[PDB]
C-alpha cells in the first residue's frame, strides 16, 4: 500500500510547489 | 509507523486545501 | 521505503507549517 501513499506524498509535493509561487506571487503585491 | 505516514500525509492533504483556500481569499485583496 | 517517504512527510510538515506563518503575515497586511 506503499504506492498509494508514494502517490499521495507525490501529488502533496507539487500542491505544495503551487502553494509557495502563489504564495510568493501575494508576497509581491502586498 | 505505516498506519501513522498513512494519517498525516492524509492530515496534509487537507491542510493543503485549506491553505489553497487561504491563498485564494488573499488574493482578492492583494 | 517507509524512511523515504518520513522523509518526505517531515520536509512537506515543514513546508505546510512555514506556509502557514506566510500565510498568517499576509493575512496581516492587506
Ligand atoms: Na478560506
Ligand atoms: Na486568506
Amino acid at each position: 500500500r506503499m504506492k498509494q501513499l508514494e502517490d499521495k506524498v507525490e501529488e502533496l509535493l507539487s500542491k505544495f510547489y503551487h502553494l509557495e509561487n502563489e504564495v510568493a506571487r501575494l508576497k509581491k503585491l502586498v
